[PDB]
């Protein structure tokens, strides 16, 4: 599924994911359009061998299986596979495990360069929330 820019905030925010550990909605939106363009069948293969999948590129050397990143770890307890869904909840539910552990958001290289000290509430305005 390639989601709107509104109906991916609302998703987001029936999740939880509005000012989850301090990240206010509009960063997660502009992680997500700089990540995957909004597309939940996102793929990019690393160097190392690992994959990033679905809107938030959750990357399969540490979160997911993929049965193909040798001596990898599974945190998430899924097949990178249930990340590529058009029912974003297992996105969700990783991501919270990542930006707990202690990075913060800085784990998405694109939120980083280029939503980190921007006008991020820009990706939410107008909709209706
Ligand atoms: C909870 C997360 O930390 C899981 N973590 C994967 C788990 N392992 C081993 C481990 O962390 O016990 C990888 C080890 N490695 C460095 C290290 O920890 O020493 C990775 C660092 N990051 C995050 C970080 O630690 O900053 C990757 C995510
Ligand atoms: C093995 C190294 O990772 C040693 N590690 C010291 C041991 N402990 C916990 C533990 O690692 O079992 C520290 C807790 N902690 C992070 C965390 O682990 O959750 C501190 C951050 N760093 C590393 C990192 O995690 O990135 C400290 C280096
Ligand atoms: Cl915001
Ligand atoms: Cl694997
Ligand atoms: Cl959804
Ligand atoms: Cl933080
Ligand atoms: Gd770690």
């Amino acid at each position: 599924k390639v989601f709107g820019r509104c109906e991916l905030a609302a998703a987001m925010k029936r999740h939880g994911l509005d000012n989850y550990r301090g990240y206010s909605l509009g960063n997660w939106v502009c992680a997500a359009k700089f990540e995957s363009n909004f597309n939940t069948q996102a793929t990019n293969r690393n160097t190392d061998g690992s994959t990033d999948y679905g809107i938030l590129q959750i990357n399969s050397r540490w979160w997911c299986n993929d049965g193909r990143t040798p001596g990898s770890r599974n945190l998430c307890n899924i097949p990178c596979s249930a990340l590529l869904s058009s029912d974003i909840t297992a996105s969700v539910n990783c991501a919270k495990k990542i930006v707990s552990d202690g990075n913060g958001m800085n784990a998405w290289v694109a939120w980083r360069n280029r939503c980190k000290g921007t006008d991020v509430q820009a990706w939410i305005r107008g909709c209706r929330l």
